[PDB]
């Protein structure tokens, strides 16, 4: 069974969605196709150009409580990094090869940025992540600055916009799209239905 | 047990939150304090001045699916009215006296506007609602245009802004605030905890 998952490492809701999806992948063997995209570009594309939630103090005060609530529900830490400069790490996703390595990348970077609150533009973060994944630090850093890497990122963000993605985390299963970690229960129900039909418990 | 509920009849998420809260009120006798407020004013107050979700076609296309999903979950119709001009009906809430009459007003107006898709500024809607509630149509319509009615509305919206309400539906229980029909599960859990402690099942 395949879910397409769209995220931007600047998003704490994406951090939560990624933890929950990864546990479905590990516990139930669900297949996730990962897509790192530019939330900024996708917003601009649909004309969503007002102030961001991050720039609206009263709303941000609440969302920080909401985020701690879900973190507690999921039994994980959630710590705000010093900035939302996620471009380099988003691009770095496209170095990953196989499913297992793409998932490991996404989990290591999310845990570093939103689990530990490490700035996503920290200059040593590519090396720290390379060590964890057993990658060649220098090859990885060279990839991060390559024209091809930015092209791959641009391509995927474009494909997301074509698919009517307007925010993150967004998940597709078949023709159904859900936006939000708080919609994963709907994805989980859709998944159960498809499991039952494929088991002939349901027509 | 008392929940403060903040809503604007223009909000379909508020329509959903109201259906779920009303069923808690009827099934479990939870006490709801209702507050009709001006979502527009509360947004402006916190600097949330970009385009609204209603003006962003790609996002609105998705939210209409989200809204049908929840409507199906709750076993209720949800039909978009022709406009979001909720001021008159919001003001009309402050005609209501007791809890039972305030709840009946809110349920009748929500069901008319978002259950049936009746324009909230329809000129005959005050009379239709008056008939349903056994009110004096003319007294009700006179109240709707009164300076006092607008003052009461302005007062409550102000009190909401002071309480750091930035959107609707918003629910408070004690010092905890949740925004969204999709957060009522958290309110329900908080409510269960308080029931258990008061039953001495939990410290
Ligand atoms: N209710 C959410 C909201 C997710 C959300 O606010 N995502 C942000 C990025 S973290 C977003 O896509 N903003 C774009 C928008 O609001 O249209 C959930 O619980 O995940
Ligand atoms: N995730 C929500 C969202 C509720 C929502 O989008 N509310 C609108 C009015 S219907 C709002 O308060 N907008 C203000 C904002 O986004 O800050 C829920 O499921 O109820
Ligand atoms: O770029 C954005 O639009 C944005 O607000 C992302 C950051 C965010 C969203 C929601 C809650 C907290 C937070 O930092
Ligand atoms: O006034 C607003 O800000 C607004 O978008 C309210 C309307 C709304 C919100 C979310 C989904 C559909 C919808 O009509």
């Amino acid at each position: 069974m395949i879910v397409d998952f769209y995220f931007d490492f600047l998003s704490p809701f994406s951090y939560l969605a990624n933890q929950r999806l990864s546990k479905l992948a590990q516990d139930y063997g669900l297949t996730i196709r990962y897509n790192a995209i530019d939330l900024a570009r996708v917003k601009i594309a649909i004309g969503n150009v007002g102030p961001s939630n991050r720039d609206l103090k009263v709303k941000l005060d609440y969302l920080k409580v909401d985020l701690q609530r879900w973190a507690q529900l999921y039994g994980i830490p959630l710590v705000f990094p010093a900035n939302y400069n996620s471009r380099r790490m988003n691009i770095g996703f496209y170095y990953s090869g196989a499913e297992a390595q793409a998932a490991a990348y996404v989990n290591v970077v999310f845990n570093a940025v939103w689990g530990e609150g490490i700035a996503p533009d920290l200059e040593s973060l590519p090396a720290l992540v390379s060590e964890k994944l057993g990658w060649d630090r220098s090859a990885f850093e060279h990839f991060l600055s390559s024209n091809a890497a930015t092209e791959r990122y641009d391509e995927q963000t474009h494909a997301a916009i074509e698919r009517k993605v307007f925010g993150v985390p967004t998940m597709f299963l078949g023709d159904e799209m859900w936006w939000g970690n708080d919609r994963l229960f709907m994805l989980e129900s859709a998944m159960g239905r498809l499991c039952r039909q494929n088991a002939d418990l349901s027509s």
